[PDB]
């Protein structure tokens, strides 16, 4: 069977570009890639934080370290997301936040701290649970980066970047390596009777041909739902929002600093991003056009940033789903074609160089064993899925009651049964998943579960009988105090942190 | 023009009924007054010192004497306010208090005793400004009353007392004389095209009407701020603590006794206020978010007091600022829903009471004479800007630099051009304002500013030509002297004063 030769991207956003440098870095010889990009079609000027495997995955991937592509990219450091407003009905005069963190809670005795934690809580202790279980959230809260200035690491990090310009990056890195960029517009795809892609015609006169095609085309799935016909399903019924409206805001680094997390606050009707990096912010009111119009969306938007109805904005709707098949026939979704959730844990960007590390761990030759497809199929469910139980329990679990919105999702979504297990073993007194990558841990269900304020019933009938573990934990809190004291006065701040990579 | 009639107040806090009662005081006849309060949002439970005006402003007019409301309210006296550690860098070996006192300091020859006082430690006198001008410093140190035990007065004072029950006293007074308590939610409120407060839509399903709207509504000013739209000025650039964190601590009574007086003891990134009643004592860190984490602000407060990690607490977030204008249209804000400094000296209570003084002064008809709203709301602004001066008063004029905190204060700050002319008359050596209400005088900026260890530059180049002048205050002095030894061994300890008013 014939080696697949000839690749065809069409699409050049992130998922797009993403794609080029993967496919070209993973297919060291026989690959000839042509990426199209209609310069009529914009990319969505959004996606701009991320998880930690971005670098393990795909930068490492390609032989780029983080000192390399940040400085490119306006590149900051996300140490966790800061949640404001989720738990109660709002108040002025109230501090209602919770971070979720990167990295894992230790174990005592093969115990998450988290547990430990809980059972004093039973016995009236107050400090919250992340301040007690991790060295960090002090730090973020004094803006601290997450390295001494030498450059030492000093906790899990991901990273927030400009979009436009990691696509840029990316396409230069790519198109330097042989990937071949075309600028024009797919009209007409033409398919087989079997039902393949024979050819895309585009407006300018070309026809293109391969042997595999990426459908990196966005949330018009192009090739993947539109040509080729494969269903979406729609998962509205699983989580509410559905639009956004974003912009990027001028911040005084120099006064207020340069915050290393994004904030989640929660609104009427959604909640609203913030992105710092260095200059300025990404911002985002992702909301629920069920709940409240687009233009209300905008008002309150701009009425939390003291923002001008003179301000440039980027109007967004999205789809909530995933294709019934990512991969079918010689097609391959990568990106908004396929499946997103909503931005509120940064799964997006994942979906892609994840996808693409499977499409590399499942790649095919011209005979397209269906095999191959079915199992790639299969793990982009499982990514997916996963993921959506996270995503769908910040919502479920929320104690407000003060809209319609806050209303519904307590009361209204359909949760997959293995979401609903999960909070019946958390409601028991169980952790979850524990460590000493294919993902969400003890520890971040742990963050979000209980900075909504819904706790477990009890502490676990075991620490009754291990005293001494008991003690041990002390110690392991102990540590941690000490730990979170050195960095308070050893970290600089991020802005400064950040000033140096070159200004 | 019909009279107003129909009355709403939102919100059943201090500013809630205080505004209840005094409009139910004030408008003896055609007034009908409905106060709302949702059990979901909570009072802010602290706001537990005053200052002398109390009385005669608010009490008097209502017709209760002091022997009818402090014992039911746990009712304290508070002398003073005592500064603790705000002059030089802390230290354990070092007596570092002055007091704020209350009450006028006598003048001699037209000229009052602190410029006598200054032109002494000119030629080396060490006895501090206030033990020198004041008979009741002393007293204080000694935990005296500030009666003797038959009650009569022997100093001015304000008082301290239980927030909770202030607010359930006047709720028992003002229901009693026909006003209509409702326990409901306002969730929506509808204007008109012109911009006035047509009804309170509430959950239970009410709507609410009426000719005059208070928002006595918190912080959350959802009458004046969120309904109303009106602008909140900010005001951070001029003080910075934005956060406190607070608690009840129990005091040994019988054995360390109970202070006449407000402390303020300075942290590193705030102070922390005592606030003595019989049984226990109100405390908290206020401190700013900008400077020190809320955790380790929590820590340093119970560091303090030798508190346990188990110990109930009160987390609060604070604006810092006034509105544009205090009474819009036909809604008029009360209390926190307007403008607030930081508990540093009280304003904050007082800031109600004037400010229901001067709704009453102002009082309007059906058709809103906005020239009634223009002067009232320049009253508001006077009376907040007069305090504002002062609290401000006692950050820039620091000699602590050993935090970023205290150097902030000494250098970034923005001050008024009137603060500045007043700190540069006293500069000069001139005298304050000086009296024989509407404040802070003479005795007022010199406590503060003296006890801080900035001293004029010089003596008064008149008292050269005054020598008998000079000798009469000699003479006042030796009095004062007098009357601080008879006070030693006349009042009985304030624990056993309050003791008796009932136990
Ligand atoms: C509101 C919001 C917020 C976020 C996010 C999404 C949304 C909707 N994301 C997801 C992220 O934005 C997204 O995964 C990528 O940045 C962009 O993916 P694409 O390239 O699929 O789409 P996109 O729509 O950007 O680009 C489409 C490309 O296809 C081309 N194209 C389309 N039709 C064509 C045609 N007919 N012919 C030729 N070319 C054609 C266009 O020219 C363009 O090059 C995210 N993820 C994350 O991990 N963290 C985050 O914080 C966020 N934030
Ligand atoms: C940390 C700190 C410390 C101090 C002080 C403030 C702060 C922040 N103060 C100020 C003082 O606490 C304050 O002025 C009053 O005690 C409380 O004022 P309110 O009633 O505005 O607010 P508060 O927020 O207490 O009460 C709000 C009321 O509004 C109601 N409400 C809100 N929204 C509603 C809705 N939508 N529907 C129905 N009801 C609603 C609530 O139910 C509640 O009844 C003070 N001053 C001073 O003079 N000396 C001092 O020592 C101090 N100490």
């Amino acid at each position: 069977n014939k080696p697949i030769k000839n690749i065809v991207i069409v699409g050049g956003g992130t998922a797009g570009w993403m794609a080029a440098s993967y496919l070209v870095r993973a297919l060291q010889q026989q690959a000839n890639i042509t990426l199209i990009e209609s310069a009529a079609i914009p990319r969505i000027g959004v996606g701009e934080a991320t998880i930690p495997s971005l670098q393990k995955v795909f930068f490492d991937f390609l032989g780029i370290p983080e000192r390399e592509w940040m400085p490119q990219v306006n590149g900051a450091f996300k140490a966790a997301i800061k949640f404001v407003n989720w738990r109660k009905s709002p108040d002025p005069s109230r501090d209602d936040h919770f971070y979720h963190l990167f990295g894992n809670v230790p174990n005592c005795d093969g115990v998450p701290l988290t547990h430990y934690w809980l059972r004093k809580r039973e016995q009236g202790f107050q400090q919250p649970m992340e301040y007690a279980c991790y060295p960090q959230p002090g730090a973020l809260d004094g803006k601290l980066a997450p390295c001494l200035s030498d450059g030492t690491r000093q906790m899990s990090h991901a990273w927030h970047f400009d979009a436009h310009l990691v696509a840029d990056f990316l396409k230069r890195w790519a198109v330097e390596r042989g990937v071949n960029r075309v600028v024009d517009e797919v009209v007409d795809v033409r398919l087989n009777n079997r039902g393949y892609i024979s050819n895309l015609l585009t407006k300018e006169g070309r026809t293109l041909e391969a042997d595999l095609f990426i459908d990196c085309s966005g949330m018009r799935g192009l090739l993947i739902n539109q040509a080729l016909k494969e269903p979406f399903i729609d998962m509205s019924d699983y989580l509410l929002c559905d639009s956004a409206v974003a912009s990027a805001v001028p911040n005084d680094d120099a006064r207020d600093g340069v915050e290393p997390y994004t904030s989640s606050i929660a609104m009427n009707s959604g909640w609203t991003w913030k992105i710092p990096m260095l200059g300025r912010f990404g911002s985002g009111y992702v909301f629920s056009s069920h709940f409240t119009s687009r233009d209300q969306a905008t008002a309150d938007f701009l009425k939390l940033w003291g923002l001008s109805d003179n301000q440039p904005l980027n109007q967004i709707k999205f789809r909530v789903g995933r294709n019934k098949r990512a991969w079918v026939n010689n097609c391959v979704s990568i990106g908004l074609s396929s499946c997103f959730l909503e931005p509120l844990e940064s799964t997006g960007i994942y979906f892609i160089y994840a996808a693409l590390y499977q499409l590399v761990k499942h790649f095919p030759d011209t005979s397209f064993d269906p095999r191959l497809s079915d199992a790639f199929n299969a793990e982009i469910v499982h990514m997916f899925d996963d993921c959506r139980d996270f995503v769908q329990a910040h919502y479920f679990t929320t104690s407000r009651d003060d809209t319609p919105f806050w209303l519904a999702n307590r009361h209204d979504l359909r949760l997959s049964d293995a979401i609903k297990e999960k909070v019946q073993r958390y409601k028991a007194g169980l952790p979850l998943t524990t460590t000493s990558e294919f993902f969400w841990l003890n520890g971040n269900y742990y963050c979000i579960f209980a900075g909504l304020g819904m706790l477990p019933d009890r502490s676990l009938p075991l620490l009754q009988h291990r005293p001494e573990s008991i003690e041990k934990a002390e110690a392991m809190f102990a540590s941690i105090r000490r730990e979170a004291e050195r960095l308070r006065t050893s970290l600089p701040t991020n802005y400064d942190y950040l000033r140096s990579l070159r200004d």
